[PDB]
Formats: structure tokens, sequence, C-alpha cells
């Protein structure tokens, strides 16, 4: 196998709209990369980060003993998670070619840059305590037994007008009206602060 | 049966330019969810708004023995048909935040809820009283009749803390218009958001 | 027939690319714009935000069918059908479409498709603050086919204007002219829409 | 032959992808320009709506009581590669993407463009006006492949006025590429009105 | 072979999905031309630039024999491979101003040479000096390793436009070789150092 044959049998044969469930256990960690436009009358934030995800597609695999053990792959030929921020107030701009990796042991993982603007707790961003920026990131339409999603300044602008106090990140399991099961997300929250 | 085949069968035969219409309207409820109210213009009546737009309705070719099968799958909206709707006083064209997925269950139920961001043209006076604004927005379907497509109803539980704004009450009304174009009824939701700056 | 059968039969043979002419005769296009709502006067740069209904209608007989025991309407994709290429000359944005773009077939052929649309002109915004008020004229009609392949016609009423808006329409006229280009030799035929409108108070 | 056969022909054996090039192509640029919406003397940057009447020959289209003329989508025809050099945003087409070919394989492309512009807008204020020269060309192709030529409609609801327009064809060598690529420099003499 | 049969087979056989890999990484060739310097934000530290981003390298698989065939074609860049470049500092979606096509030669060279607008994050300091700020922009492929993708750098004010508000002094251009934390290869990048200033009263 090389990787021609590889990504010919994933396109041909990888099923793009079903979930490779047998719940399928998502990792989400984001990389913060930018701060941008932070209104604190307004309480809008406009962010640019990673969004490393990261899943198990076992339909995927392939023998690797004289192959590669990497591809990269284009998820519109991959299944991939519904994941959605909860409280973004813009759709995600995608800045980045829209490559996944795949490892020969079915592995999957992509992270695209995203710059989106987000709806969250702005309040004391000019003191040195900073505002604490609460993102929630889940599954849109995949309940708890079909997807399950988990946690994981290192690459933030040094030109950013912020810095980042602290980065912690929370597993939450949600009731909604319209649906008896429970949706997990992850709520990240940002603590920053305008530098001086 | 597994989710492979229920997408598979689900993609072979839907037919996504055809009206799931039985014996009668195909029955579409329409629920908005608020999550938040960003914009707001006294002067120019315009109002920026970011809600779920939870529709719900029937295609029985897509229903399937559940025996020993899911109850529900996730399915792209681009392979199943999905009634026309539209706000009749948006001023902005929808911007879907989320996935376009829908929840199909074995039964031939039919749920779509994206979260849309909407600039509308509706009355904004009183927003910064304590009786509030009340902003009616419109939903119906843009070319099907009451008798290809009948709409119907289904506040605060998913609103932002963080909006400058806060929601009194919601309430949903049904009509049944007729337009110079065409001589059959158009059915149509008001939903009537009755807010007001904190 | 039934609906699929119809829907399955307009999307294998109706050719989008392929103008309806018949017998060498031009296509008839009536064109109406339902104002909904006027959002963004600017006098100085002679700029309008308009949000209208562009109610387009004409016929292709070869998606005609016999609807004995069979629907009489149909709604069809756009992308699927042949549609008019109509153009606002003097736009400046292009239109943004609001609604679901689907067009309305009838069993004997004609086809209509109202999209809403959101779009900006550069027409004549001045004495809109007074009881005159201004009158924007848009110039709509065919892009790139001549008065013998398409023809332009008008078709009526503040009916669905918002009420909203600061804006209040007096008066909507319409015009149909024929106009030659430099380019080509043929004439190209258009409707002028006289938008007179002013703000309220 | 009818209109359904000549686009279906057209349709099936047209090759967007290839430039027909007979043993270059002769490309017609003329700017129709329609408005000027928006100056800044600060940053030298012109908003411009203009019609770009493109005009070529596609012998490979050409046919013989048939219609002389008929509308084709550009995605099925080869179209030019031409780009503006001081463009600074895409450009926004405005009108539906259509082209006319005639029967002897005459092709003309005239899209309505909205698009911002680099170019020198000092004196816009005065009465011998700013010249705003603007630069297309084939992006792709050189002098054997593609070769550009020069050959009203502006809004009375302006708040500017065009004095004239003149235009010249250059021929440059650029660092990447041995060959010369072809271009038309369209000067746009224009001043606010008062 | 004629120009049309090379495209035929290009679009047949090219693997847009493959790295043309040939037993060692593909060899990729970054050279930025600056253009314009549109929107210094001192503040924010934000620039907004115009640039060709010409791009080189290898791929054998769409070779072929010149001896009575062109030497050249323009390729949609859809029907190609083509490196997933990124500007790591970049805030803003790359804006293609250009037709996307790309040069295939018949030795196999590809280049594509897109003019790009984008907003970067970089430093902005002294901009208003006379020795100006030095903006750092930071470019390597996004999913393929120093393996799989290697790149390498290729005057400075060659096409700059002399009607932007700035001028250029110096590009310097960088090669870079980073371990992430995701990974456990290296990617590398090139780092093009645009040293410009605000142009005098
Ligand atoms: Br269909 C469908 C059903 C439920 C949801 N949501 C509710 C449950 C968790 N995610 C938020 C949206 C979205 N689409
Ligand atoms: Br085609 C076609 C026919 C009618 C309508 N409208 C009229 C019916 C009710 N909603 C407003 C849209 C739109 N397109
Ligand atoms: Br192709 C082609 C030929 C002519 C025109 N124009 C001229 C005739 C009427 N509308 C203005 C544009 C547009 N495209
Ligand atoms: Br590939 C490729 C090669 C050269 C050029 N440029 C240089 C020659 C003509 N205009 C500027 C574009 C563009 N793409
Ligand atoms: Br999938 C995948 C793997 C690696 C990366 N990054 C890390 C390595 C170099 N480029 C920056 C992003 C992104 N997505």
């Amino acid at each position: 196998l090389d990787r021609a044959d590889i990504l010919y049998n994933i396109r041909q044969t990888s099923r793009p709209d079903v979930i490779p469930t047998q719940p399928v256990a998502v990792s989400v960690s984001l990389k913060f990369i930018n701060i941008l436009e932070v209104n604190e009358i307004t309480n809008e934030v406009d962010v640019v980060f990673w969004q490393q995800t990261t899943w198990s597609d076992r339909t995927l695999a392939w023998n690797s003993s004289h192959s590669p053990d990497q591809v990269s792959v284009p998820i519109s030929s991959l299944w991939v998670p519904d994941l959605a921020a909860y409280n973004a107030i813009s759709k995600p701009e995608v800045l980045t070619p829209q490559l996944a990796h795949v490892v020969s042991d079915g592995e999957v993982q992509y992270t695209p840059s995203i710059r989106q603007r987000f709806s969250c707790d702005v309040s004391g961003v000019d003191t040195e305590s900073g505002a604490t920026c609460r993102i929630k990131i889940g599954s849109w339409t995949h309940h708890s037994r079909e997807i399950s999603v988990d946690p994981t300044s290192e690459y933030f602008s040094q030109y950013s007008r912020f810095e980042i106090l602290d980065v912690t990140q929370k597993k939450n399991s949600v009731t909604y009206s319209c649906c008896p099961e429970a949706y997990e997300d992850v709520e990240v929250s940002l603590n920053f602060r305008k530098k001086g």
C-alpha cells in the first residue's frame, strides 16, 4: 500500500454521512492564537484559535507494515463530528486548508484554525484579574450515547492587545427541551486581560 | 439494519425535491428558541437576533422497521426534503451557525433545528422602557400553500444572560394569508418577541 | 402523474441553459417589483438599500403536463429550470436573495419565480426628506438576450411595504423601454420601475 | 439546428480548460464605466462599477437555418483569465454570468463588476481631476497564447463625473517567467462634482 | 499531443488528493512578491497586505513528452495537487484576487502564483519611524511534515504599488523547522520579514 492506494480506498469506502460508532469519543482542545476585537459593552469577543479535534474511525484503518503511518485527507471525504460553539454569534471562518490526519490505526485528527465571534462575559477585561470568557462546544445533533466530548499561551500571538492568564476546561452533559437524551459539551474558560 | 444501511437507503431513495404530502398538507411545527439579541436600532426599527429555528414535520417515505435498529439518525439536510420556510420581515439572509443536520426518527418524524443569526425589520419602539418592545417575526412557507404546507406553533430558557437585553414574553400566533399573485392561502406563524433593554 | 413523477421529468428533461423560445418569437417575461422595505438612504452619495420581491413570470411549454389527474402546480429549484437573465442596471451590490430559490411551474408551462431580494442601487435620492419625496428609478432587463429573444413587460400596488420602515411609499410607476447598446446591433428591452418615496417623521 | 441543439453541442464538446489557440487568441478589453462609488484621496483607493466587455474568438464553437447567436453559461466555455493587477478586492460580478456565442465562433462576455483599486486619486477634487490607471491582462497566458487589445453608461447620480478615458496596450516581462505578458492600461480621468 | 490532449490527461489522471512524493519530500518554493500595504494599525498590531504568493513544486505524474507539444499549460488548481500552505499569523482567510490557474511545464514543474489580500497579526511598531516596522509572516504546510513537504525561499519592490501609503525598505526570508505539541514530526515554514514604513510628508 502507498499513499495513492490508501487515499483511493478512503475515498471510495469512507461514509462521511455515517458516524463511526461501535459512543465515538471526541477530544476537543482549543489552542488560542489571538484575541482581536473585545467589546465590554456588548459582551462580544473575536477570537482566533485552533480547534484540535480527535476521534477514532476503525473503518479507515489499514495494515501499515510496509505503508505510510499517516495520510492527509480532505474532510469532505471523512465523517466529522458536528461540533458547534453554542455561544458563537458568527459562523466559523475556517482559515486553513480543510485537511485531516488519518493514522493507520484509524485515529483521525482535524485541527482547523478558526476565527469566530462569541457572546460571553467580557467584564473585567481591563483589570488585572481579567475577564473570563466561557466557550461552549458540543455535538449539535448527536447525544451522549453517540458522541461524547472530552478535554485533552503556547501559540498565542505576542502582538495581541491581550494576554492569556489561564485556560481551564470543563465537561458537561445537558438535557434540552426538544429531546429526551443528554448532549455532552466542553466549556473552555478563557481568562484574559488587556496588556499595558 | 444499522446506521450505515439506514443512511444509505435515505440517500438513495429520499427525494429532497419532493414534498412528502400524504393522502393533505404536511404539518410543519415551528418554534423559535431565542438565544441572543445583539443589536437593536430604535431609529431604523431593525434588530439582530440569534435563535434556534426548531422545525418539525413528518416524512413517511423515510420510515424504517426499528425492531433491531437505531430509533434515530442524523442526516444532512441536502439529502432530505425540507420545508421552504422564510421570515417575511427578514432583511438579511439567514446565517446558519450550526452543522446542517436533521434528526430522522424511525417513524418518519423529521426535526431540524439550526441556530440562526438574522436581521429583522420590526417594531423596536419602547425597547428602553419597562413594558419593552414587541418585535413580531413572520415565518411561513415561501412557495407552498395551505393545502401543501400548514404551519403550527409548538421563553428565556436558552437566552444568553450576557445579552444587553432580556425577554419578557414570547407569544405565537398562526395566520392564513392570501397574496395578490396566487389564489390559494399561505399559512404563517407570527412569533411576538417582547423584550427590553436591561 | 404525481408530484414525484412531474419533478423527475422536469429534472431529467428541462434544459436550464436553453431559452424556451417558441417559433422564433421572444419569451414574454413579466416583471413586477413588490417593495417590502427601504433600509438605508444616502442623499449625499445617491444610494439606497431596498428589499423587494422580484416577481418574475414567463412561459416554458416544454414543462407542461397533462393535469387531468395530476397536480396543477409544483415547486421546482431554479437550478433545474431555465430562468431569464434579468439584471438591475443601476444596482451597485450583487442581489442578496433572502428566500428559498424555488419557482412555481404550472401544468400549462407557466413559470413564476418571486425571490425576496436585498440590493443597493444608485439613483436619485434628492428630495427624500420633502413632502413630494424622492423618485428612485430602477432599470431591470435581460443582460444578454435582445428583444427578439426576451421581451420584458410590467404587470399593481405599499401593499407589502413594512410599516416599520423610516420610509413610506407615495407612488410606484412602471415604464417599458427598448435600448440599443454600443456592443450589439440589436435592441434590449428593460423595465424602469419608478419608486416615489419619502422619509416619515 | 435550433438553440437546444447548439447549446447541447457546446456543452458536450467545448473544452473550458482549453485555450482556443489557432496555430495567440486575440482578446478585446473595453471597460464601460457605470459608477464611481467611493474615493479616498488619503489611501489612494477607489471603488468602481464597470462593464468588463471582453471579446474573443473560439472556432470550435462555430456552427452552420439556425440562430446567429446563443447565450451560454461561462462555466461551459473557455474564458480568458483576465485580472486587474492593481485591484485590492476580488471582482464582485453583479450580473448573470452568461456569454454571447455567435455562429462564427466569436464570443463576447460583458459582466458588470464592482471592484476596489489602488491607484492615483490625487487631484480628484480639482478641475483637471484625478487619473486612475487600471491594468488588465491575462494572469497566466503570455503574448503568444493571449494578446489583449483596446476597442456613455455612467450614472448621472454619481458624485463624480468622467472627463476622459484613454486606453494603452503594454507588454511586460516578469521575473518569474521568460515570456512577455500583455496588458491593457485604462486611464480613467475623473473628478468630484461641485 | 496538443493542449486539449494534455489537459484531458491531466484532468483524467492527476490525483489532487495525492501528494506527489517521489522517494523524498516534495520541495516547495515560496516567494512573496509584495504588491500593496493597505491598512496598518499600530495599536492592534494588524496589517492588511496584498501579495503574490508564488509557489513552485514538482509533480512528475503530470510530465509529458514535449517533442511536438506545448512546453506549458494552464490548469485549474482544482485538477492538481496543491501544497496545503497556510500563513500561521493570518487573521483573515486568504482572499484570492486572481483566476485560480497554475502552470504545468512538460517536465512536471508546477507553478501557482495567486494574488492574495490577507490581514496579518505582526509587529507594526516603528512603522512611522525612519527604520520602519518589521512584519514577520510565517508560511508553511499545515498538515505535511518535513519528510512530506519541505519549504524553501527563492526584488523587494519590484511590483510594489507606488500609490501605497507605505514603502518597502527590505524583505528577508528565513527557513525554520518546528515541532508542535500535537505531533512527533517537524514541520517546515518560511518566515518572510517585511521591513516597511510610512512614506514621509
Ligand atoms: Br435536529 C436537532 C435536535 C436538537 C438540537 N439541539 C438540541 C440538543 C443539543 N444541541 C443544541 C441543538 C439540534 N438539532
Ligand atoms: Br414562485 C413564488 C410564488 C409565490 C411566492 N410568494 C407568495 C406566497 C406566500 N409567500 C411569499 C412568496 C414566492 N414565489
Ligand atoms: Br455577452 C453580453 C453582450 C451584451 C451585454 N450587454 C449589452 C446589452 C444589454 N445589457 C447590458 C450588457 C452583456 N453581455
Ligand atoms: Br503560474 C503563474 C505564473 C506567472 C504569473 N504572473 C506573472 C505574469 C503575468 N501577470 C502576473 C501573474 C501568474 N501565475
Ligand atoms: Br490534522 C493537523 C495536524 C497538524 C496541525 N498543525 C500542527 C503542525 C503544523 N501546522 C500547524 C497545525 C493541524 N492539523
